[PDB]
RNA sequence: UCCCCACGCGUGUGGGGA
């Protein structure tokens, strides 16, 4: 198949790009939009990094479809968008990429039955690199170590327990951009693995495993 | 985080979503 590839620069003046900002539910329905039929369908995995912000710089948000996509769904003036750009990951073993993933490492208390956020940064980067691994990459190691970094680790905010009348408690996913570089084991798998993206929450931004050299 | 589904002789796994 093929994939896709699109890069939204949002315009911070916009009530709905604001909305979309500030709630990963919205962002979510309107990124949809744009590969609407493909979604019901079954034909469309969704996957959407929001970049980290370089200071006066607007808000830049990285999309992956599936299908090819179609921004006209979107309001003008949201975003400064270019055109999409077919994508086909032309991967082959030993090739070694850098990799760029905002991910929740997770795994399900077999003693609660909940899924719940791994803690340590071991925990966290042995979670990625099972996941890697079982995906047909495989971390590169420095002299010291993975080469891998965490680049930041915070708090996705993104909707508020439903208490009666009153404002109860907010709803949380553990974010972690992790940085690093890898390697091709089984480029096919390799494909599947990008195409399907990495972990929870694909629906609020994460999940989206993006790389290059 | 909170929920749902599919599995598990492994101190759990995978998929979706708000």
């Amino acid at each position: 198949g093929a994939m896709w590839l699109t890069k939204l620069v949002l315009n911070p003046a916009s009530r709905a790009a604001r909305r979309d900002l500030a709630n990963p539910y919205e962002m979510h329905r309107t990124l949809s939009k744009a590969v609407s039929r493909a979604l019901e369908e079954g034909r469309e995995r969704l996957l959407w990094r929001l970049e980290p912000a370089r200071g006066l710089e607007p808000p830049v948000v990285l999309v992956q479809t599936l299908t090819e996509p179609d921004w006209s769904v979107l309001d003008e003036g949201y975003a400064q968008v270019f055109p999409p750009k077919p994508f086909h990951p032309a991967l082959k073993p030993g090739q070694r990429l850098r990799f760029r993933l905002r991910a929740n490492p997770a795994k399900r208390l077999a003693a609660t039955g909940k899924r719940v956020a791994l803690k340590t940064p071991a925990e966290k980067v042995a979670w990625l690199e099972r996941r890697l691994e079982e995906g047909g990459f495989r971390l590169l190691e420095g002299e010291r170590g993975p080469w891998v970094q965490i680049l930041q680790d915070t708090f996705l905010e993104v909707r508020r327990k439903k208490d009666g009348e009153e404002a109860g408690k907010l709803l949380q996913v553990q974010a972690v951009l992790f940085e690093g570089r890898l390697e091709v084991v089984d480029p096919e798998r390799a494909l599947a693995t990008l195409r399907r993206g990495v972990g929870p929450g694909k629906a609020l931004g994460l999940g989206l495993l993006s790389v290059a050299p």
